[PDB]
């Protein structure tokens, strides 16, 4: 029985509860927390490739006013992002099931989608989606705890405090809306 579990799901929930945010830049930024999954139930001798893309969690824009996230805008549907190929692809099912599969090197951008860079629209809520392709029978896997709003700068200052607390790299690289 094919099973895909989320690694460090409780840490993801700390950001999930406050509505997670991820920075997008012209050159791209790594995610925090990193997406890692545990896979069981593959054919260990078959060949598989692991793919990652980001789907719209909803079809409207978002704003952060008065210390809370508010929907808005005429809902225009957003197409999924480009796919990022896990660098170990293709590989045996035994390779994917021996250790957590990590997508730590993916970089989210708002400009250039080539290679390890994924282009996202600012102020939209995205959800990572993992594709396992037998080397084409495809299975797709997502986790609501990993949803986030792509932003060019951190809106919720509580998120900034969480990122600084748990991401060791946040400290090395370390206006409000009202009406
Ligand atoms: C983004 C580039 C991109 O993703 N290109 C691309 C994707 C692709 C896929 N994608 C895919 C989508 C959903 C899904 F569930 C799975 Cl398992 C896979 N699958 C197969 N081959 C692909 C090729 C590909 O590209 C190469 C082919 C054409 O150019 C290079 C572009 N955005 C506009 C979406
Ligand atoms: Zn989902």
């Amino acid at each position: 029985e094919l099973r895909v579990g989320l690694e460090e799901s409780e840490l993801w929930l700390r950001f999930k509860e406050l509505t997670n945010e991820m920075i997008v830049t012209k050159n791209g930024r790594r995610m925090f927390p990193v997406l890692k999954v545990n896979v069981s139930g593959l054919d260990p001798n078959a060949m598989y490739s692991f793919l990652l893309d980001f789907v719209a969690a909803d079809n409207h824009r978002w704003k952060y006013v008065n210390g809370e996230w508010v929907p808005g805008g005429k809902p225009e549907p957003q197409a999924p992002s480009c796919v990022y190929i896990h660098p170990d692809s293709p590989n045996f099912g035994a390779h994917w099931m021996k250790a957590p599969v990590s997508f730590s090197k993916v970089k989210l951008t708002n400009k250039l989608n080539g290679g390890g860079q994924i282009m996202l629209n600012s102020l939209h809520k995205y959800e990572p989606r993992i594709h396992i392709v037998r080397v084409r029978m495809i299975t797709s896997h997502c986790f609501p705890e990993t949803q986030f709003i792509a932003v060019t700068a951190y809106q919720n200052e509580e998120i900034t405090a969480l990122k600084i607390k748990y991401n060791p790299f946040a400290k090395a690289f370390l206006h409000h809306h009202h009406h």
